[PDB]
């Protein structure tokens, strides 16, 4: 009876579906996957991408921004929703070919810094190539890259350092204000008495507020269904597309739905 | 037609067969598998391990130390022949669990580092938790812990921080020259011209002859089976075990073969 | 015309003035200087250790331990206030030296990891020695060595991880409820409008009334002064000591009066 | 009786004296001080930066890459003889405010990472902000920016991950081959004998014949008097350099003779 065999962290085929570049504004593109979120924004100093989805996703990023007349030494910075390893993947792989850096809280940091190991909910099983975050960054700074302002919202719950990043873009000269807000589900963690976790209820609770006010016009999320995108119909993608208030109130009642359950 | 999923790094069922505690000196043990060495030093200020293979063998040797009178707490060092999953696995969660420090030199401190990751044969196939070295050793550093004294011997080669450990131990009062000799196989690796690794072959055949000329009178290997040890029939097993010249002269044997089958 | 010399981060004489072990309860023990605190905690399981001050100060702690018969490999952990040069100086001499293991939350342990360089307030000006941190600790999470438990509590302001930690000891049989509260003073610090802190001034609120919550019986601070504790006097040193509710009362008139001469 | 006070690392004014960018060949530049050499490579696809001096030396590098019309953003790489804080100081500064990576050898990674802290013959006495390789590099590997092939070789001695780096320039048209050697000085190294670096003698050695042998027709130093050069004359600066022989023979003379007098 021999010890058991390590399990390969396998997802649905429509996570790891390539697709080309969709244009979400005049400067942010998805170049990720039909079902994982991947924005590029281009700007004249360089590019930002935020997220990468899965770590073999990395190829399938630098053809993408390849099509969008984006050499690798243009990419300047990456940016993370929360570093799981179906959204900081192939963060690793894109530092080394790329001259990226990265800018994350320390609580992204730290878990970033060992490859989602040690996750406080899923242990060892969701492990990805490590990276270091290059700038520290705290709640409501604000990082600019080619006059673009990127402005950070702490939003702890799914993990301790989840963050939604808001910036302004145009659409045909006029302003549209994108929200970038990460998850707000907890997928089987134990809501109340975790060890690891004591105020974990605190935290969803004031991260559901912080996405009801978020300066937004357009809501995007790590996985495009959260805010009913659909990356597949491509000139009709944010037709149905939920808004701050309306993503973070359904969030609020799964939440308080399943915190009931976990008390039966 | 999606990318493809990760696979998860798979071994040969005896790699993870469980075993008892199979005493190789008064203070020596082997508490791994049987195809996977990891051995425990037992000393009146605390205790050693080398190695400890797979990462999910980290459960199977507590219990080990457990049946030797060890508590989690006892475990004071860590010491690695090379920083690969089969071999530094679960040095991740044995520091966790034990205030364990690890010992190791720079280049397996910055594989340790990354968990694997960025292979310079392997690439990203075998990752396993990350871990950090709390001491770097040089080259012929002695490492005192309970009053048995570890001298470090670089042998580079499988991995660029590949480490040989040589301690004097008893069996019954005589004292006997123990000799942790790292693995000196290259399976799949390109010897000659490889960017990765300029002077490869050069650091092989400077291993070969540091192998020879280790103060040995037992030789341990991390696989059993490259010095002929048979875990399994534990009285008999260093029954048939290699020399460190006989170990070496063989490694460079297949070594040669390959080199020389790599050209044509 | 040459580019100016290094200054070395001179301080008072008084805070290392070296001090024997002085008593606080009945296993908690005042080992650093007059005017700097370093708490030992003595359990039958282990030590721990609670901030250490200067980095010059590593060779007086072990000395106040081994005064109280603690051996370098009996120290298990060590806790932080606040990751400053004043307080976790000798953290990274410690940890060589000991085998002891450092938690501390993920804003403390970014800091610690580059020895407290690129400060949000003081650059590169107070730089230490960096450490690792072991153990990544959440707000509320307890702590347990030798069957006394440490639960954390964030009281970000002075740094961004600024903890504190509160533990039930004893005296003479009778329990007594000891709370190391962190510093919650802003040198020179910019409190409206900083872009390294955008949230400086919520932050520090939330902790004045963080510290007023904190299950205390008998207060303790990084610097006694903060909390009136003169340990130069030993027996009669915990006479004029503030209450948590003094404590932070105090603090805040401090602050809101800071906070309106940096609008004049 | 206090502590003593820490201490400041202070050197030669001539280290901070600030000089014009000094042409060294087609693409090279000496962008540093009069006494400390600091490197600049010129490609179309980004600049190359090689050591920087002192910490307190990153506002002057800065500027001189901008008297040479290089944007902050233009800096691609960071390229290091040996991190100690008179070479590798202002590299944590350099990179959080160019955006380059940093390429070296797993020793002066782990050195570089702790800032400089627990060197293996000062101790701690020379502390600078500590900051974290981005590639790995081995010996012999070449690392390409912008067409100018950069080939490491190791020469362990002055520190254990002592590079020198070679590459081939124009002047006018010519080629010239380039070696930027480090220091292979001792001041103040126990050489026989050190538990720390036991194979201290052999590295000197190996790496003396080392520098003999490297590919090159102008040779620089990160001390310029090393080699003889002197940077205030300018245009006569390489004048009275010396060869690769000259410079490796030299130094094993001082050694040789700071090796017997050490046994006396
Ligand atoms: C670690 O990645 C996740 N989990 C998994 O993929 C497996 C392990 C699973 O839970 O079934 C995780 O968390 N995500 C989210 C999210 O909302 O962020 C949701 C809803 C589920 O998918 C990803
Ligand atoms: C990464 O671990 C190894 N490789 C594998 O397990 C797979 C990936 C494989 O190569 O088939 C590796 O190297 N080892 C050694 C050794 O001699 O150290 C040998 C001989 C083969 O097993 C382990
Ligand atoms: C970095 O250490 C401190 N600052 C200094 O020592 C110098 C630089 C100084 O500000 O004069 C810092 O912050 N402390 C605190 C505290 O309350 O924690 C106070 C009140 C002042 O002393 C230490
Ligand atoms: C740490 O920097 C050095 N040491 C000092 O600056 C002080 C501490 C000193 O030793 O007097 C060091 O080593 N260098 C070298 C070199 O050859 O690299 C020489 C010759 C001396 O200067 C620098
Ligand atoms: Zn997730
Ligand atoms: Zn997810
Ligand atoms: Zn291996
Ligand atoms: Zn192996
Ligand atoms: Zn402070
Ligand atoms: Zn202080
Ligand atoms: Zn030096
Ligand atoms: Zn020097």
């Amino acid at each position: 009876a021999p010890l058991p065999q390590l399990r390969a962290y396998t997802v649905d085929a429509s996570w790891l579906q390539p697709m080309a570049p969709l244009q979400v504004a005049d400067h942010t593109w998805q170049i990720g996957t039909e079902d994982l979120t991947a924005l590029l924004v281009q700007t004249a100093e360089g590019a930002v991408l935020l997220d990468g989805g899965m770590p073999q996703m990395a190829g399938h990023l630098l053809d993408n921004m390849k099509l969008r007349g984006v050499a690798p030494q243009d990419l300047r910075l990456i940016l993370l929703s929360h570093a799981h390893a179906d959204h900081a993947g192939p963060v690793a792989e894109l530092k080394r070919r790329t001259g990226a850096h990265v800018a994350a809280n320390a609580e992204t940091a730290v878990l970033l810094a060992r490859g989602g190991s040690n996750d406080l909910h899923f242990g060892d099983g969701i492990t990805y190539p490590p990276a270091s975050a290059d700038r520290i960054i705290m709640d409501g700074e604000v990082v600019t890259v080619g006059g673009i302002a990127f402005t950070a919202h702490f939003m702890p719950g799914h993990t301790p350092g989840s963050t939604a990043w808001t910036w302004t873009d145009t659409r045909d000269g006029k302003p549209v204000r994108i929200a970038y807000a990460d998850s707000l589900s907890a997928p089987g963690y134990q809501l109340k008495g975790n060890p690891r976790y004591p105020r974990l209820i605190e935290d969803y609770k004031r991260s559901f507020a912080t996405v009801r006010a978020l300066p937004c016009d357009l809501l995007l999320t790590p996985h495009p269904g959260a805010s009913n995108w659909n990356y597949a119909v491509g000139s009709k993608a944010s037709a149905e597309a939920l808004t701050c208030n309306a993503y973070a109130d359904a969030a609020e009642k799964k939440f308080d739905a399943q915190l009931a359950r976990e008390t039966a």
